[PDB]
């Protein structure tokens, strides 16, 4: 079969939504989608898998007028690699790797009430500059170790776990650490576990995020996504920010 490939150009919106230190910068939230990808790509008749060790090698900066070409090869634990082509040489340059892995999805329950009732509801949800397109989330509620996000899910780029998801987990991340006196920004680095399956989350969700380390200038954090009757759809563990 064909590789799992996908393509990114300068002018599109999921590029031109993404800005860092003055250049358009593929977002990291891709890598995982990608993977996930060639997960099921591998194993078709598998209703659900993990990523395990992705890591995040090198950012992608897309400059005016180019197209970049990312595919995602599995290589013999299943390795895999996300790899761009570098519009300059022409030449397959690693962004991130990662592992998959058979391995069910056993599902939460989560109260969501009962979490939200504990914890401070944050206003005016307005270094990255957003597009319009990341900007999916619609309530936030805080306290000191964890966030509580209330996300909405909406150009041919169609993944089964969207990148918009783990993005607006970065961006809830960011919004728990404006609390604190850190000044000076963050950036994926990676995510040690991903659990999730074939159904496709779409619509209202929400985002349950615990800190669980900070050691190193690393600071790593569980995720669970909740669907709207209370139950978890996907994992995150050990999601990176140095």
């Amino acid at each position: 079969q064909p590789v799992i490939q996908d393509q990114f150009t300068y002018d599109e919106p999921y590029v031109q939504g993404h800005v860092f230190n003055n250049e358009r910068v593929l977002v990291g939230a891709t890598y995982g989608s990608l993977a996930i990808e060639a997960f099921f790509n591998l194993f078709p008749e598998e209703n659900s898998g993990r990523i395990s060790k992705l890591s995040y090698i090198s950012p992608i900066v897309i400059k005016q007028g180019e197209t970049i070409e990312l595919q995602a090869k599995p290589l013999q634990v299943i390795e895999l690699q996300i790899m761009y082509r570098e519009p300059s040489s022409g030449l397959w340059k690693p962004a991130a790797i990662g592992q998959c892995g058979i391995g069910s999805f056993e599902p939460k329950k989560v109260n969501i009430e009962n979490v939200k009732h504990s914890l401070t509801k944050l206003h005016h949800i307005d270094g990255p500059e957003w597009g319009e397109l990341f900007k999916t989330i619609t309530h936030l509620y805080r306290d000191h170790k964890s966030i509580l996000a209330k996300i909405r899910l909406p150009n041919g780029h169609h993944y089964t776990v969207s990148p918009l998801m783990t993005n607006s987990a970065y961006l809830a991340i960011l919004s728990f650490l404006e609390q604190f006196d850190m000044t000076g920004g963050f950036l994926p680095f990676g995510i040690n576990d991903i659990q999730f399956t074939k159904q496709t989350i779409k619509g209202d969700c929400w985002l349950l995020i615990t800190l669980v380390k900070n050691t190193g200038d690393m600071l790593l954090f569980d995720v669970d996504v909740i669907n709207e009757s209370s139950e978890t759809v996907l994992h995150y563990s050990g999601y990176s920010l140095k």
